[PDB]
């Protein structure tokens, strides 16, 4: 046995007994020696025992001689972002995103807010943790509170021209998260008119944890918009650092898509910039940054790899199926806040609705969306469909799982390295039926 709570990622588990604040201490004791010199920034999310998770960290790391920056409640880019910005050591985001009530979690970076995955110090921080029995030292460093948000909120204001942003009308959901906190900071500098839903950050969750992808909670954002006239809606998980959006008919557009808006929208600002994409859908993406005057740059899924390919390759913006979005200038790290402020920003200059902007990229280049599969044998359902689709040649690539290319359609089948799943993405030369039909034949033999 390992330590459970350990992931590709990040650490997530059940307290007490996967996670609790002897192992979090214990966490920052072992995450001190991974680090280079320098302070280490805290933050963490809405969950009710987020903050004894933080001070458990906190203590460690200054037992450890870790001086350390509190920067309060807040949003999981924050940490990326003060992590950086103040030029620091490293970070942790106390979150448990959208796990159980019983469930937290940890978030953690090294410089410039680079990511710590399990090959890059987190198994090596769990090994550590694990055969760790030595007492608890006592404080030889300090802790500062920092709470001034200004940078972080010039910062995303940055990306935008505020004089030519229109008085958009906008749902903002935060399905009481912490979202809600920053929309109120950003709205005195923005003319938008705000229909707030679900806006107070409650750890106790009287709607739901925050998840926008769960059809009840998109309802209420799409209720919300519909009802109101609103422009669009904008919905985010628990700790903001996921957004998902709604067009003014309170349709939810699925994340594919909005990766070649943002791409679109961003190489207007950088001309010639370099995008990177995930290989689950991609042929909208491609088109629309080449469109764009852009060169797409391929890349398997997973931020930390996204992240990676965007630092070798200088690229302005990355962005993922999966409602994930990286920005170059954002210390090349994920931001639930930019991409809204963007796209309110080409909604308000070129006059098209949201709706619009999306509707022929949708009916050009429809896809299943990701479809989910457990499965008694992943290995073997996968080679039941590379077998059956063998006779008619397609184009493979290894890059992400497998990558078939038939010419008028393409899929991606992939295993999770967060879940023992399958997943399958499938997307057609704007052909709904041969869509379904293909959809369809692969589910069966994977269901096999
Ligand atoms: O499909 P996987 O292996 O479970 O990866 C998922 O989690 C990654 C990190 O959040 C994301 O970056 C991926 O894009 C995806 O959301
Ligand atoms: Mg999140």
């Amino acid at each position: 046995m390992t330590l459970p709570a350990f992931k590709a990622y990040d650490i997530r588990g059940r307290v007490p007994d996967e996670l609790n604040e002897d192992l979090a201490r214990r966490i920052g004791v072992a995450l001190a020696a991974q680090l280079d010199q320098g302070p280490v920034v805290l933050g963490h999310d809405v969950r009710l025992a987020s903050p004894a998770l933080q001070e458990a960290l906190s203590a460690g790391l200054r037992a450890s001689g870790r001086d350390v920056i509190d920067i309060g409640l807040c949003g999981t880019e924050e940490v990326y972002f003060q992590t950086d910005y103040l030029k620091a050591a490293g970070g942790v985001m106390v979150t448990a995103s959208h796990n159980p009530m019983d469930y937290n979690g940890m978030k953690l970076v090294r410089e410039q807010a680079r990511p710590i995955s399990s090959d890059t110090g987190l198994f090596a921080i769990r090994d550590t943790v694990a055969a760790d029995t030595a007492a608890p030292g006592e404080p030889t460093a300090s802790e500062q509170s920092r709470t001034d948000k200004t940078a972080y909120l010039e910062h995303l204001l940055s990306y935008v021209d505020r004089s030519t942003l229109k008085p958009l009308k906008l749902v903002v959901n935060a399905g009481n998260g912490g979202a809600g906190l920053i929309v109120d900071l950003l709205a005195p500098h923005l003319p938008f008119e705000f229909v707030r839903v679900f806006h107070e950050p409650d750890g106790n969750f009287p709607n739901g944890i925050p998840n926008p992808l769960l059809p009840e909670n998109r309802d209420a954002t799409a209720k919300a918009v519909k009802d109101n006239g609103a422009d669009f809606g904008i919905a985010w998980d628990g700790d903001f650092d996921r957004c998902f959006f709604f067009d003014h008919t309170g349709r939810f557009i699925e994340g594919y898509y909005l990766v070649g808006l943002l791409a679109q929208a961003i190489l207007a600002k950088q001309p010639g910039g370099k995008v990177v994409h995930d290989p689950r859908l991609t042929w909208n993406t491609v088109e629309q940054v080449e469109e764009a005057g852009g060169i797409p740059v391929l890349c398997k899924s997973g931020h930390a790899f996204i992240k990676e390919k965007m630092r070798s390759e200088n690229a302005v913006y990355g962005g993922e199926m999966s409602a994930h979005h990286y920005f170059r200038e954002f210390a090349y790290a994920d931001s639930g806040m930019i991409p809204w402020l963007l796209i309110a920003e080409l909604v308000s200059q070129s006059g098209r609705s949201l709706a619009d902007l999306v509707e022929a990229r949708m009916q050009k280049f429809p896809c299943s969306g990701e479809i989910n599969f457990k499965v008694a044998d992943a290995k073997a359902s996968v080679a039941r469909v590379m077998e059956h689709y063998a006779s008619l040649s397609p184009e493979l690539d290894y890059t992400d799982g497998i990558s078939a290319d038939f010419g008028q359609w393409r899929f991606n089948l992939r295993s999770s390295n967060t879940e023992p799943l399958l997943r399958l993405n499938v997307e057609t030369r704007g052909d709904a039926a041969l869509l379904e039909t293909r959809t369809q034949e692969i589910s069966n033999l994977l269901r096999g």
